[PDB]
């Protein structure tokens, strides 16, 4: 009768998108929904999976901010039964039923091949120097969308990475990180977002150092986003489906009720709006 | 001030779309357009590109149908200092500048975890038996979208294709070798289709052969199938764009003439459509 799903944070948009989506989708199941955030720390997200097997949830749905922190606390739902599905962010562990997340690969890799095309059609150039801005290290997506478009260019002569740097999926850090990029002289013409929130960031630091005319994309699909590509402010963004991740969890749930093989990891469809 | 774009027919939707994305574009370059249709027949292709060489176009767009058989023709335009450009179609020839495509495996991949994922929340079952009802034989696409779709499906055990022919992106083609299925016996959940022709014929055999349930997929983005997804006859279909697959064509012309390198290939974007 109950489900309970423990996320990184409020903050977030796409966090918020994925809360309303597991509220929408738990009573769409017949479930209550019990919703914890722990607002950035590990410690209280620990208590949080904790207290979900005290309580004897019927499941557990987890977007962590530290897979290997919750190791043992996941164990102990294992331990009683309870199965827990990994939101977003995988979770590699035999506590974990299933994982369900975008296909965070692939997603890095359109966007390689996205910036190779808008710099021909842009600039007229084939060259072409990219800055990354990264996700928060030690969380797969970020690993994901790394590797994903390090693919998209391995293959690709004209194109390299000239600075990696983590923004932490944080608006803030990301553009004080570009700021340090802009200071360093170290000539660009495109910037991969991991996210939404590390974009705001970027533009923040473009604009406020007075740089434009670069290729910039982000992930997630959060509402200033889409209004900055749609203003040309930035070039595009990967829309993720927090509903469409809620609904594949909730079937992979239902499964689990009927002792059905459950695929290990489930991928939710994207799309790139520009 | 021509370019000259030779595709095989004039009845796919998607060629249809091609054609008009060329004129469309090569207005918006500023160049005059020419089009010529081969009606599948490999030997008008070949006359068309030599007519188009004799005519001195100042670039050439081809949609084979066998990019083997047109090879002396291309090297012939080559010779003539005409750059040629393959489209939708990916033609390995070094007298061919660079293919602008779709990503195809990734499409084939894309679609597999779709059927998986829809087969679960649809069915409440893992297993999945389906049928692969392909393009034109040995064709760049064809394989592609079928080594992108085993990928896709190679880490699950539970599903498996229990059947694959060509439907040569007919309709009528695909009705009757779908209805040939049909009439083997064989059980099967899924279709995975090649492109949209294809799933129009796989519909239009199910329908009469009163068989329901099954989930249909398809890959171009044809108005028809749109429709169909919407009013749930078909499940869903891969959109390409046949516009940006242009607009990276004349970029692409473009550098060339500035004697800039240029890349081997080019993918455009692709979203699937639910």
């Amino acid at each position: 009768n109950i489900v309970g799903f423990t996320i990184v944070n409020d903050k977030h948009e796409f966090a918020q998108r994925l809360i309303n989506a597991f509220k929408a989708e738990a009573k769409a199941n017949k479930y209550e929904a019990l919703v914890a955030t722990s607002q950035n720390s590990r410690i209280s997200e620990r208590e949080q999976i904790l207290e979900f097997v005290h309580l004897k949830v019927d499941a557990i749905f987890i977007t962590t901010l530290d897979d290997v922190y919750i190791g043992s606390a996941i164990e102990e739902a294992k331990k009683a039964g309870i199965p827990v599905f990994a939101i977003d962010r995988m979770i590699r562990s035999d506590a974990v039923v299933s994982s369900i997340t975008s296909n965070n690969q692939m997603i890095g890799e359109q966007l390689a091949s996205y910036i190779k095309n808008e710099l021909i059609k842009q600039t007229g150039r084939s060259t072409g120097r990219i800055v990354e801005i990264t996700g928060t290290a030690n969380v797969y997506t970020t690993n994901e969308r790394h590797r994903g478009f390090l693919k998209g260019i391995e293959n690709e002569p004209t194109l390299s990475i000239v600075d990696s740097v983590s923004g932490n999926y944080d608006p803030v850090t990301s553009e004080r990180v570009m700021r340090q990029v802009i200071d360093s002289g170290i000539p660009f013409d495109a910037v991969y977002c991991h996210n939404d929130d590390i974009a705001m960031g970027v533009l923040e630091a473009l604009k406020k150092a007075k740089i434009s005319g670069k290729i910039v994309v982000g992930i997630d699909g959060n509402r200033a986003i889409l209004e900055a590509v749609d203003m040309k402010s930035m070039d595009a963004t990967v829309v993720q489906s927090a509903e469409e991740m809620m609904k594949v969890a909730f079937s992979a749930l239902k499964l689990h009720t009927k002792n059905k093989k459950i695929p290990d990891r489930f991928y939710t469809y994207s799309y790139l709006y520009d």
